[PDB]
C-alpha cells in the first residue's frame, strides 16, 4: 500500500488542526468537497469514521458517494484513519 | 465542577472500546438512549463531537434533543469529551 510519508507521519505524531487535505487518500480536489460538506478540518472527517463505527462499507459508501473518491482512495482513508486510531484510540 | 472520577480516568487514559454510559454526564438511562439512537459504544458519541467543530450550543441541543439530557449533564460531556481531546486530539 505504497502510501505517501502523510500516513505515517499522521499516524506517528497528533492530527491537531491540519486540513482536511492532510488525510492520506484525501487530495486536495477532495479536501475541497469534502470542505464545501462543512469538513474544514481533519478531526470532523476522523469523527464521520467514529460515527460509522469503522464500517468500512458504509465509510467507502459515504466518502465515495460524498465527494466521488475511488475505491483505491478510499481504502487510504479507512486504513489510516484506522491506523491513527488504532495508536490513538 | 464535581465529576465522578469517571472524568479524570477518562481523561487519563485511553478511552478503547467502554460503553457509552461510561462518558461523564451520560448516565445509565441516558446511555441507553443514545444506544437506542445507534451508539452502543462511547467512541462513536465522540465523534458526534468531532463532527460538531466543538460547537457547544450544536453539540447541547444535539445531546440534549437526543435523549433529553439537562444543560447539566451536557456540559459534563462537553468539557468531559473536549478534555479527552486535548490530551488524546
Amino acid at each position: 500500500m505504497t502510501t505517501s510519508q502523510k500516513h505515517r507521519d499522521f499516524v506517528a505524531e497528533p492530527m491537531g488542526e491540519k486540513p482536511v487535505g492532510s488525510l492520506a487518500g484525501i487530495g486536495e480536489v477532495l479536501g475541497k468537497k469534502l470542505e464545501e460538506r462543512g469538513f474544514d478540518k481533519a478531526y470532523v472527517v476522523l469523527g464521520q469514521f467514529l460515527v460509522l463505527k469503522k464500517d468500512e462499507d458504509l465509510f467507502r459508501e459515504w466518502l465515495k458517494d460524498t465527494c466521488g473518491a475511488n475505491a483505491k482512495q478510499s481504502r487510504d482513508c479507512f486504513g489510516c484513519l484506522r491506523e491513527w486510531c488504532d495508536a490513538f484510540l
